[PDB]
């Protein structure tokens, strides 16, 4: 019936496939949680399905069409639960349309943040890894099944709205402004980055990745402390290294929006959401590898959040290289910090453990000890396959390990499998050197 993640069990649909929402979002006050949502999801199916089945915690739907007809449909704990007039089946698709309204719900949890629709200081927006985004948007809240997202976000003529996507029109009547955002490239629930209130929407030059162009947009909201900037130069410096290491960028756009809060950064898809407590050059590097693993290389299962946070953590060590670091000392300050701590397989089997420092150094040491193994230009090209390998089809680390093997060989394999697998902690992964 759900997805049937392991961590998360009741989340998702199994077999549906959300390709599109079109959501026109209004935000009356922005600061305070009250919304109203008009979405349509074009939806398929990977098995045939009677029921179209989407999470939602706190909004209530008042009406719902499919394909523009009245449907049956009921909205049941965390569920609306729309009934087909026949099977959704493979290859189809279908266009449902939920009108709702209400106040968005946080999870409260061992999850670093309170994950949904935030609300501080004038500001209201998206903060929603893992399965935070059902609190204002019907949908199918696991990054098994990204999507392709258009959002209209209406708001009061003083305030602004940014979300994940290129900027296209503002309208405005009645003291209401309307923006639009097309997001192109699917991405989870969760990257779908939607924040309003004061705001400024700054545009910086294309930067060129070959045949590539990508554009430079970022977000100040009002009132940052003094000091919080995206340093000129960094952020094509950033696109080239990561690219040259992980294959073409796989958005239109990149930026941060950056905001007045304190809170942790997230990599909401081609504009991070930037609270300006962790606005440094480091999250920055390491919200931007996430553009790659995460929101296009998306998770089958929450349990493996390591392939996220472990290589966008290794990211950070790539980065420092290129500026001339000492990558191994930045492998021994991962081991370091690790070897005070308790360690455990990669696969996580509890909520607390997800972002947890195991999914982040253990995982990169992971990828540290894979790239020792291999030298450097096979571990380039093995991630350039990675990327690859896992566009369009969720990864999972048994999926990683048998890429790992038939691409890199056995030993290469054997060499993960020590930091995928086993209680203890493994030695720090050190260069093999001369004999
Ligand atoms: N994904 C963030 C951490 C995070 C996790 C959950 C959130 O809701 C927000 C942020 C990172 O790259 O470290
Ligand atoms: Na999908
Ligand atoms: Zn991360």
């Amino acid at each position: 019936q759900s997805v049937g993640d392991s961590i998360f069990p009741s989340l998702g649909q199994r077999g549906l496939d959300v390709q599109h929402y079109d959501l026109h979002l209004t935000v009356p006050r922005p600061g305070e949680p009250h919304l109203s949502g008009d979405v349509t999801l074009t939806v398929g199916a990977r098995e045939p399905l009677s029921r179209i089945v989407l999470d939602l915690l706190g909004p209530r739907v008042s009406a719902a069409q499919w394909n523009g007809q009245r449907v049956r449909w009921v909205q049941t704990a965390q569920k609306v639960e729309v009934t087909l007039p026949r099977p959704l089946r493979p290859g189809e698709t279908g266009r449902l349309r939920l009108i709702y309204a209400g106040t968005p719900e946080l999870s409260g949890d061992g999850l670093p943040i309170r994950p949904g629709w935030q609300n501080e200081a004038g500001l209201s927006y998206s903060l929603s890894e893992p399965h935070g985004t059902r609190g204002f948007l019907p949908c199918n809240d696991h990054p098994s099944d990204p999507a392709t997202f258009t959002v209209r976000v209406t708001v009061p003529a003083s305030a602004s709205a940014a979300a994940s996507g290129l900027f296209t029109t503002q309208t405005e009547r009645n003291g209401l402004k309307t923006l639009t955002f097309t997001q192109r490239v699917p991405v989870p629930t969760y990257a779908l980055g939607l924040i309003v209130g004061p705001l400024e929407r700054r545009t910086a030059p294309d930067v060129q990745l070959g045949t590539q162009t990508v554009h430079r947009r970022d977000i100040y909201a009002a009132g940052l402390p003094a000091g919080t900037t995206v340093p000129e130069g960094e952020t094509a410096r950033m696109l080239r290294v990561l690219s040259d290491w992980f294959g073409p960028y796989p958005d239109e756009v990149y930026g941060v929006a950056l905001l007045p809060v304190r809170q942790l950064a997230l990599e909401t898809a081609g504009l991070t959401t930037m609270p300006a407590t962790s606005n440094r050059e480091r999250v920055r590097l390491h919200e931007l590898a996430h553009q790659w693993f995460g929101d296009q290389v998306t998770l089958a299962d929450w349990a493996d959040t390591w392939l996220s946070e472990g290589f966008a953590t290794y990211a950070e060590l790539l980065w420092a290289e290129s500026q001339g670091e000492d990558g191994q000392a930045m492998a021994a300050d991962w081991y370091a910090r690790l070897s005070v701590l308790p360690s455990r397989p990669l696969r996580a089997t509890r909520e607390e453990e997800i972002f947890d420092a195991s999914a982040y150094f253990r995982g990169a040491l992971a990828l540290h000890a894979l790239r020792l193994k291999v030298g450097d230009a096979a571990f380039g090209q093995f991630l350039h396959s990675y990327v690859k390998t896992f566009t369009g089809r969720p990864v999972s680390t048994t999926a990683l390990l048998t890429l790992v093997k038939t691409q890199l060989g056995a030993e290469a394999e054997q060499t993960l499998r020590v930091w995928v697998e086993g209680r203890t902690l493994p030695p720090l992964p050190e260069p093999v050197g001369a004999p």
